[PDB]
């Protein structure tokens, strides 16, 4: 168990100016995103469905066709649910899987189990859609700078599979992709023929994202280990404002607020950190309106708020990876 | 499995107009309710204890002597505590039992046990005979029109025993009558003949009522499966406001803030939350200020706080009810 | 000069003992003030009407009954209005009018003109019926301690006359009897004989009471010349309420939170506060919502809260004077 | 007098059902107003230029161009600047001008005077230049119903120039045309030959636009004399946001927050509000980002708010006027 | 059974007055701690390290030479964890070993470990090297009142080890000293020879302090089994300063803000509470900002912070006591 894994800690941020960061809001599309990457998606998707299979589909030719060398794997695993054993299919796509150290993206991709009511179909626009979108649109538009990756340190993307609860939310009845994928991650070795360090190690920092695409979200800093990487998006936030670069946007109405939360929500990310993963979890609190009923579409986003937040972090994202 | 279980999701209320409200309104007498449906329960009454049985019997006699086809049933039944096994019982009220959706109104009849002390003892008035007795006036005052049940759904009233703890909050040591109600019905196929589908599919909604009657409280929104039905109390306690329907009352002091909570409270609702039922959980935050002590008696509650919950209450259920 | 007119910024109070709070706490009743003292305010009584000389009768007769010295004065006087020159009548009760010091409270007598709309007559029982009768309720309770005077420092109480606008709010138009006896005082001598002090360099405090007597009312400190006397009032509430000695009342439905005012309110302390008197400005922030309506009647007077103030203002007075 | 000027006293609306709502949100379009109403707006039109007076010639236009027996004065008026005396014109456009009582809603038309800087030109797209737009849009969308006026009260515009400070923002260098009419409204009794009456007592409640267009208003309830009409904005905004005829918006981001305010802005209403006009200031607080300076131009202004506030408004005035 | 634990229920505090107040802030002096209490405990001092050791025998040696009768004894044992089961030392000073109740303080006395990066390690000065000294000075300071032991009640401190965790937190990675030491406190009877009672029921109130030391503190009122001990420590805070016996010190930046919290905080406490021992955790939220961080140093403590905690601590302990 050397040292590497600790690194983390002292990772620093490589600040961009004022210049990289128009031509960071400059290179980044939210109409290609809406048609190309995320209009796909709202389709019913749930565990072991043929949208399961359109939709993780749809990711990896996304992924596919881009210039990084993206590593695909699809992680299918088996579990009891209360219908029965169901099929499961996680999605990580890695640039340098041998890189010792990443930072993580993550969302899910399922979308929740519901009988058709009024011939409507769940379809799960900001849950979690627009983040698997975000995610799509940040490799693309990253990509010719993602390449340079040929510190020890790379990008990682997760689409979980099976969040969401399939009848009445539990723990044995939710987050099934991911621990799963926790704990396989915690037993594999890292780097190849480690000895003592999991890839959990190597997992600098996790951002989750999830819920986002409604409008006037705010976004609370949940953990104090991560809290210095939710200051920079605060930063970020403001920046990217200052120099006039987000879209019907004001500072009364940020979305990086300094506010503790209280509770705990429970989302993908707790395998990860009741493991010691330091998780930045882009979950808003309130939920948006829409949550969970069937108006949770695509007529009911706010494409302004998501062109902002995919600068802000496709900003914070290059700064981690000093690129 | 049937998609039944799944129409709660989508269950919309009968709102009231303004005549029909102050229809209501005129409808209850904190008088009554105070004397007749209250007072008897301001006595020791932990379980096993005598005021246990007489509060047990007390209860069941005012449903009784209503109109409304009322079943009563007990669940006596017997857990080990840290004293030793002792022996609980459940008063459970239910109209149209083979209705396959209710909603449940729901409270806690024990009170703690506490050695007496300068001659005191503790006879939880806010904790919870005032919620008991909330129950027992609604059942009373909206008698006339529960009739009219002879969408498929009807009313139930639960009064749990052994909330609270022998000797020390913990979990193998509180919750004894809901947890093991919980899990009775979970394992009771409802409607009668069913093969997929519990009586908890059937529970559209538990409302528990705890620790109020209080002078000023607040109410939060601690779930958000149940936004919905917190946001139409505050609707109905906006209108029943602004039409001089609520005593000593503004708006400036309003129960019903929207305001969301951190983390949770361990109350009755646990055993059904994690289930899959919401939850409407009527609990205060803050506590009211004698919680758990032999100042929590009748000398300390706001008779027209109460009133004013009783409106709110049965305007409530009169909507869900589409009565 | 002399240096008496500085005792104001040293004086400090003799606060009570739990024991002599509960004498004080013991010693109003609110029913002797709602129909001895207050009833007979609740008429129409503006300006040169019929009601300002009974109310006027009524303020005297009460105060005249008492035992201790009130020394009363009329300050009978004429000055124009939009429906040109009008009399009015000040009423001033003062204990030792040459104890060089006095503590002063004050409210309007007065109620603003409306015209009869559908038979519904303007009483302003909040603004200011009960201001006024709390003032005499005072005087009745603390009469048996208020002999013990014959620091050279009494009190003395103010009913002004002509506080509300006739037509339209404007300061030509307003605040005639407040304009008038602050700038009488300021050029009247005291003590008899003085020769660069005025009668308002011997007022200490003036405490002036407005719209009291909706539910929930909230105070702010308005100037930091008195905010020292406003966290005097926090303590009072604080500590009655510790020992049991308030109704429906909690701390999260505090009175008085020390929450600071941006901008003015005008009101008879106006003339006053320009002059350089310290004021205690007792008027709530937001107004009652019953505020200059038909509404603004005893039907929406909450009891409990004036009694809850009574024992409050009663303290803080014995405190100052130490009696 | 008569009775007739306090009826705005006691005048309610006549609250729409959701059909009717329905109606006046697909009655407006945010792009007519862009393109017709707004864009012609956007010139350096500060008094005297000839942006005032092509400014001027389009708002007539396009009232000119509507069904209702619009009343299009031109008051003009000499007064002196600290450049000396300049010649200044407001705009006025009355229904009904025999109407005893309006409701106005009022802006200014006049830009800020500033220098070319880099070539730069103050535009004033807040300040205000759509408040003139929506006003204009409001007379249009509601033409076919405020056709019926052929309770005596119809609607009166106001478009005041000269409100902005020529040199240094000062009472004497601010508000040439809301001073002005003030005075001049305040001495031309009405209706024609009243004795004592004026055409400010008839004048129920002057709505004030002034700064709107920006993302993230929040509106203050400046005002206890309007505040039961600021509440019914703050109805009306939900109830259009229940009804989903509301875009980008969430009731956590509300733009009518009960939320009093300090110490006065100075705008065009101080003129009426100490003559006794109650007045509705719809200025937002804080003010733009962009708040005079040369970015508040067409491309910071947020149509997706406007539209939402055109509805609101629009709503709000035929509530008033029972149409 | 027996009555006697119950006892801790109704305990109300010896409350001093002023002329205390001011002897016993003169009675501490933080210089003294500084140099004498916490400087030696600024090491690496992880479990099983020299510096663990160094530490354990300096507490020792400020308790030992002392006059009062404490009663040290190290509870060392072994336990498993992510690197091998490893050997633990608590420290528990009592006085009166056999006094039924104890109020007891606790903090920590190990460090979190962390490799060396820049030549830099990691002293933990809030987390909790001070708080180890505030224990200290606590009884140095207080020794002369404290011989008065020889209601049965004493006093006892308790130097947790290995709270932090080795690896990564988590239920089964961290708190090894409190887990422990809990399951063997509800494990010993007491007083010796009892039958029924444990030394946790004992544990009259559970004080811990943990992170401790940094500018502007603000410590939730946490758990309402001890809400009333808070409101004390609010009570205390309030009189010193009101007192002018507090440095550099504000209302407006209290440390102990009337504000309730939502989750929880997983620290030493939680084996105790979960036990039914109440707690008043007096841990600051938000963190302090260098939490976890080699800047977690003695040159970023606010001196005057902590010998104002000193105080009210030291205040608290003796109204408690009774001393
Ligand atoms: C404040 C807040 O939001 N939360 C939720 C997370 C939890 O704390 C952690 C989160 C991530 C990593 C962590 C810890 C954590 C908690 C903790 C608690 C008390 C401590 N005292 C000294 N170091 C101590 C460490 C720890 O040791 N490592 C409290
Ligand atoms: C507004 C807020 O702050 N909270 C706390 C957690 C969440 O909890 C729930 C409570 C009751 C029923 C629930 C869930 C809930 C949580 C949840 C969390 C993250 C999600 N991401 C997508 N769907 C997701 C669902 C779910 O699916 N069903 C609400
Ligand atoms: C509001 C809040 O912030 N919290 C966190 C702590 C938790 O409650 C306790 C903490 C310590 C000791 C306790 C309990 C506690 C909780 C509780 C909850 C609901 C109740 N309804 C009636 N008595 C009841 C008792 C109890 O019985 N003993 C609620
Ligand atoms: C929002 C807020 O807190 N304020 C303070 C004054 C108020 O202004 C008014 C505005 C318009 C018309 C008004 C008055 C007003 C004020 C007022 C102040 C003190 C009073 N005491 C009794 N009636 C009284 C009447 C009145 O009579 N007519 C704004
Ligand atoms: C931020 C805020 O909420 N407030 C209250 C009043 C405002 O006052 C000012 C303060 C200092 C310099 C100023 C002005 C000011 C006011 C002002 C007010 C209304 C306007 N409408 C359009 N331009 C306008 C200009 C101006 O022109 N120069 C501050």
């Amino acid at each position: 168990a050397s040292a590497w894994p600790e690194e983390k800690n002292y990772h620093q941020p490589a600040i961009l100016n004022s210049s990289a960061l128009r031509q960071i809001a400059e290179g980044t599309s939210i109409s290609e995103m809406w048609q190309n990457d995320l209009q796909p998606l709202l389709i019913e998707r749930y565990p072991g469905s043929p949208g399961s299979y359109a939709a993780r589909q749809h990711i990896m030719q996304r992924i596919q066709r881009l210039q990084a060398d993206w590593v695909l794997e699809i992680d299918t695993f088996l579990s009891q649910t209360p219908y029965g054993y169901r099929s499961f299919s996680n999605i990580i796509s890695t640039l340098n899987p041998t890189a010792k150290r990443h930072l993580v993206l993550a969302c899910h991709y399922d979308s929740k189990y519901f009988s058709h009511w009024n011939n409507r179909v769940f379809v799960g626009a900001t849950d979690s859609a627009v983040p698997c979108a975000m995610m799509l649109e940040l490799a693309r538009a990253l990509d010719k700078k993602l390449l340079s990756l040929k510190p020890d340190l790379s990008l990682q993307l997760i689409f979980f599979d099976g969040e969401e609860a399939f009848l009445h939310w539990s723990p044995q009845d939710s987050l099934y992709g991911s621990r799963h994928l926790a704990a396989k991650m915690a037993s594999t070795p890292h780097p190849p023929g480690a000895r003592g360090t999991s890839q959990l190690h190597g997992m600098d920092l996790l951002v989750l994202l999830d819920l986002i695409g409604a409008p006037n979200p705010t976004f609370p800093n949940f953990f104090p280990n991560s809290a210095r990487w939710f200051e920079r998006l605060q930063a970020i936030e403001h920046e990217l404002h200052e120099l006039g670069l987000l879209k019907d946007h004001s500072l009364e109405g940020r979305y990086f607020q300094n506010y503790s939360y209280g509770g705990v929500i429970q989302d993908d990310h707790i395998p990860f950190l009741r493991r010691g993963v330091p998780v930045l979890h882009l979950i808003p609190s309130p939920f948006p309106e829409v949550w969970h009923t069937m108006d949770d579409n695509e007529e009911n986003l706010d494409e302004s708020t998501i062109d902002n937040l995919n600068k802000i972090l496709q900003v914070f994202v290059l700064e981690y990876l000093h690129l």
